[PDB]
């Protein structure tokens, strides 16, 4: 029965020579057909907000310099037609392409999730611990049930590739 949601990703950047970590937080869209409603299934800065996902990024940072929810994703399911039926959040490493660094490489990043509808949800994943688990992983999952939206954590890491996990959900390998 979640009508609104708000994810919050925050992490402390290690200041030493102007260096800084930048995790990629995005929402993956999936139709009820089992195929991505978009061969990309990966929306980000290239899209200030989803067109039919009703998802919107508050402000994409690039360092997280601070001490609290750095980035923020606002979502409005009450405005998602029957076209989309699944909307899950994701957070992976970006520079990892050239540096191949794990979330642990950071001082201690953290993800957050609250129901912006009634301010109910309030959970965060421990990266400092699961950091050694992978470099890309989904925080939770969201799907339609009795005509109402329903959240359900799954915790499933995948070393596929921030670039592959995008079309990988569309290209079904028989």
């Amino acid at each position: 029965s979640m009508k609104n949601v708000l994810v919050g990703l925050g992490w402390d950047a290690r200041s030493t020579d102007g260096q800084d970590f930048d995790l990629d937080a995005s929402a993956f869209l999936l139709a009820a057909n089992g195929k991505v409603r978009g061969d990309a299934d990966f929306i980000f800065y290239n899209n200030l907000k989803s067109a039919d996902g009703s998802v919107t990024h508050t402000g994409d940072n690039r360092t997280g310099e601070g001490d609290g929810d750095d980035e923020s994703l606002k979502i409005k399911l009450d405005a998602v037609p029957g076209d989309v039926d699944k909307i899950i959040f994701v957070v992976t490493i970006h520079d990892a392409q050239a540096r191949r660094q794990s979330f642990g490489q950071v001082s201690g990043a953290f993800i957050r999730l609250v129901n912006d509808d009634n301010q109910t949800e309030v959970a965060r994943y421990d990266l400092t611990e699961d950091a050694s688990t992978e470099t890309a992983m989904l925080f939770g999952e969201l799907y339609r049930h009795n005509g109402e939206w329903k959240f359900r954590a799954v915790g499933q890491g995948y070393a596929g590739g921030l670039a592959s996990v995008c079309a990988q959900y569309g290209i079904n390998a028989s």
